[PDB]
DNA sequence: CAAGGCACATGACAACGGTGTTCAGTGCCGCGTTGCCCGATACCCCCTACCCGTAGTTGACTGGCATCCGGGCGCCGGGTCGCC
């Protein structure tokens, strides 16, 4: 997706390929978000019971998991779920 | 005895007496209005102290919560699956 923003001009077929590496990207994306609404909702859960409802801080988990996700990457050597949790 | 001569007073004649009025000019005391002079007060500046919003923090840590019955009472009204 960086190189199809940039202006200079790709023949069609790559930048047909490159959307679609970039959807997948984006697939990759939701199935980590999936896979970690459990956690956020146990750190939801660590955290009720002080004015907030249950389902409020879930939801507030998932904005924090998707700016983790959005701000994680593998060049840490560590899992995601220890990265997440601050954020979370 | 009648006519002509001299005294005192007399029809007017202005000008003083004394006092009252005229324009006018200017003040003389009463009532009210005015420039100062300051003094405080709103209103620009500079300095830093502190409130408040944003962004990171990497061992691992991946599904909870306690409900709820002793109304009581009846009806409406619809749903809901058996029934033959």
């Amino acid at each position: 997706e960086d190189k199809l923003a940039n202006s200079d001009k790709l023949a069609p077929k790559l930048k047909r390929e490159l959307e679609i590496i970039a959807e997948d990207g984006r697939r990759a994306k939701n199935h980590l978000l999936e896979a970690n609404l459990r956690l956020v909702v146990s750190l939801a859960k660590r955290y009720t019971g002080r004015g907030m409802l249950f389902l409020d801080l879930i939801q507030e988990g998932n904005l924090g998991l998707i700016r983790a996700v959005e701000k994680f990457d593998y060049t840490k050597g560590y899992k995601f779920s220890t990265y997440a949790t601050w954020w979370i």
